[PDB]
């Protein structure tokens, strides 16, 4: 019949007003639209029922009521669900026009429903997998904090008093604490949750239980162990709101769960989180309309030393600016850090109201990693450029070239701007006095001498415009705002004064070629049991191109002429460059380095707000301290 396949159709499409049209005078009565079109709505969302199928069968008596036995079948958060059932049609004038109505009750949303029965929906949270360094040092773990709450019995006849001390104690509201003691489930013998707090808070958890009713309990619960220390590594987890939930997958999440917001946590939340459980009864009887059980995450280990991370971390946590640390020749990532940071354990027990208006008013944007952010690299380009004149055999290494004055253009159309070096001290340039004087001349007509389109290929075989390899994203390297389009941007971008934009993870990757091989190697944070150093892209410049700008390098550090000179320090054998790029503004000051006679280490640093300290030098100064000076 018409009405019945109509409200069939109404219901397999989940359109619960339609459905309310058709319902018996008496079920009219009762139950209002309202609370009709919500109930469904409730039960099905949070149930996560989909895949509903609703299909009818046929008639068997002949007349004013009539009963057609239908089944419905559905996938819900616990589990596939199906019950049969009859509908009771009945005949009813309205006003003044017959039809034929359906006499609905709460067994069609659940078949055990009934006009005394309600139903259920809980969710068991997974053990989230965790995270661990390469020598197993946790990052991420889960670990059982205190716990602290009331057990109402308990109280006696100072509840009042007990909660107004408790809540000056714990920074909570009375009112707060009221309503959790008011939740359904609350029994007088029952331990009510009020507060989760740190481990290193015992003392507190001491003052705090010997009020009258207050006990203890201890629950897991995440935690950073070193806190803001990899803070931008880590990420962070915190609870999922509603509008968050209703975007998931159903079943994934519950509105207790903990969602990975940024970081490794957030990167990998799938493999993390695990499988959520789920329940789906009767309260009134205790019967299970479906259950599903719960799956642990896996846990993550990385190629993070935490050593390495906390140097990097003790040389840049008062400033802004970024530190990568790469094995180059295995591609490991040893350390990443960002600065200024935060404490991702705000997230999981809570901020205080200073920390927490402190890290939302600095404007340095403590919750951003800058590692994974592009920069402008300024003169840290010059070594890469070279490969590349070295490569495409524009450019050999001991050829000195004429220079005279600080001064150069191309030819007169470039005018009034010509490329300008700081010093004049050397006629004929090669490459070795070129890098260690900075000469801004040397490299303008290295890119010129070059061309655009063999620079872009090669900038492109150093990793520009492309995605990153990398687990963790890296926005992409920018040669330009479009492409090479003038000979005077070319040259500007060959010394590094051009529309460049690199991050300092791909720096750090950059300079790898330099080491030993000439091969641009695959970064990676996960560690791996094959010893098997990945590449990104091969030979981008030759063992011999590579020996000749290491030489170069090196006297950017071991020749008094050199940018990376002070402060001497023995025992360090690194080669390296630095850069300064500006922004009356200010200047970010960059050191790329590696170890050119253990080639087990190369670090990438850039510090922002460095033009009154000296520019480079400031950053040069935190990065030699990283390197092995045995």
């Amino acid at each position: 019949w018409d009405r019945m396949e109509a409200f069939v159709k109404q219901w397999n499409d989940q359109q619960f007003d339609d459905m309310y049209q058709s319902l018996t005078k008496d079920v009219k009565k009762e139950i209002s639209k309202k609370d009709f079109v919500n109930r469904y709505k409730a039960i099905y969302e949070q149930a996560g029922v989909k895949n509903l199928k609703v299909t009818a069968g046929e008639v068997d008596k002949d007349k004013t009521m009539k009963h057609i036995p239908y089944k419905v079948s559905m996938n819900t958060n616990a589990g596939k669900v199906s019950f049969k059932n009859t509908a009771v049609l009945k005949l009813e004038k309205t006003d003044d026009e017959e039809s034929w109505n359906i006499d609905w009750d709460p067994s069609f949303i659940f078949k055990q429903l009934a006009d005394d029965k309600t139903v259920q929906i809980m969710s068991i949270e997974p053990k989230r997998g965790q995270i661990y360094d390469k020598n197993g040092k946790g990052l991420a773990v889960n670990t059982d904090v205190p716990e602290i709450g009331i057990v109402p019995g308990e109280l006696g006849d100072k509840k009042e008093k007990v909660i107004k001390e408790l809540a000056k104690k714990l920074d909570l509201t009375e009112d707060d604490i009221k309503k959790k003691l008011d939740q359904g489930w609350v029994k007088d013998d029952s331990f009510v949750p009020l507060k989760k707090v740190k481990p290193d808070q015992e003392k507190l958890v001491s003052e705090a239980t010997s009020l009258q009713g207050v006990t203890r309990t201890n629950v897991s619960s995440r935690y950073y162990p070193y806190g803001e220390k990899t803070a931008h590594l880590t990420g962070y987890v915190r609870a999922i709101t509603a509008e968050e939930l209703k975007k998931k997958k159903e079943g994934t999440y519950s509105d207790t769960s903990n969602i990975g917001i940024a970081g490794l946590e957030n990167v990998y939340e799938d493999k993390l989180r695990g499988t959520t459980g789920w329940k789906i009864y009767v309260p009134q009887t205790g019967e299970v309309i479906a259950e599903k059980k719960a799956k642990d995450g896996e846990d993550l280990h990385l190629t993070i030393d935490i050593k390495t991370q906390m140097k990097l971390y003790d040389e840049l946590k008062d400033d802004s600016g970024a530190a990568v640390a790469l094995q180059p020749k295995t591609g490991e990532t040893l350390a990443l850090v960002s600065a200024p940071s935060y404490d991702p354990n705000g997230f999981i027990f809570g901020w205080s109201d200073k920390e927490w208006k402190k890290l939302n008013k600095d404007k340095n944007n403590p919750f951003s990693a800058k590692f994974n952010k592009t920069y402008a690299p300024g003169s840290t380009i010059k070594p890469i450029a070279a490969a590349i004149g070295i490569k495409n055999g524009t450019l050999k290494a001991d050829e000195k070239k004429t220079i005279k004055g600080k001064e150069w253009q191309k030819d007169s159309s470039w005018g009034g701007y010509s490329v300008t070096r700081v010093s004049e001290r050397l006629q004929q340039v090669d490459l070795e006095n070129a890098l260690i004087t900075s000469d801004n001349i040397y490299f303008a007509q290295n890119a010129l001498d070059m061309g655009a389109d063999t620079f872009t290929k090669g900038l492109k075989t150093f990793g520009f415009s492309e995605d990153v390899p990398y687990e963790f994203p890296i926005q992409k390297s920018s040669i330009a705002n479009d492409k090479l389009d003038s000979d005077i941007l070319l040259a500007d971008t060959g010394y590094g004064q051009g529309q460049m934009q690199m991050s300092p993870l791909h720096l750090a990757t950059a300079y790898t070629p330099f080491v030993d091989n000439g091969d641009l190697v695959k970064p990676t944070l996960i560690k791996k049991d094959s010893q098997t150093a990945d590449v990104w892209h091969k030979q981008v410049v030759t063992k011999e191109g590579a020996a000749d700008i290491t030489k170069g390098l090196k006297g950017v550090v071991e020749d008094e002429r050199g940018s990376a000179y002070q402060p001497v320090v023995k025992g360090i054998t690194v080669a390296g460059k630095t850069g300064t790029a500006e922004l009356d503004g200010t200047e970010n000051g960059w050191f790329v380095g590696y170890d050119y006679e253990n080639k087990d280490l190369l670090v990438a640093m850039m510090i922002q707000n460095v033009q009154d300290r000296g520019g480079s030098h400031y950053v040069v100064e935190k990065a030699k301290k990283q390197f092995q000076s045995n």
